């Protein structure tokens, strides 16, 4: 079903959108990804599909992984230390 994650990430109308959700979606569930093997694989290829979209579509895709990047690398640096 990744395929149509990705269809709606390729897709410029739905890109900025999907990708917005699905960010907000996996920044909540962020700290899971240290404590489930099969969830942290899947959050960690849905959030390379975001990064990729942000590659695909950069004029919307940016601002819309703009607000988000703090919060990844600083729940990134801080939940490894005890995951």
């Amino acid at each position: 079903l990744q395929i149509v994650a990705n269809s709606f990430l390729a897709n410029p109308t739905t890109s900025a959108l999907f990708a917005t959700i699905l960010v907000e979606y996996l920044l909540d569930r962020l700290p899971e990804m240290g404590s489930n093997v099969e969830l942290s694989n899947l959050y960690l290829k849905l959030f390379k599909l975001v990064f990729g979209s942000v590659s695909l579509f950069a004029a919307e895709n940016e601002q819309m992984l703009k607000p988000h990047l703090h919060k990844i690398v600083n729940s990134s640096m801080e939940l490894a230390q005890t995951a």
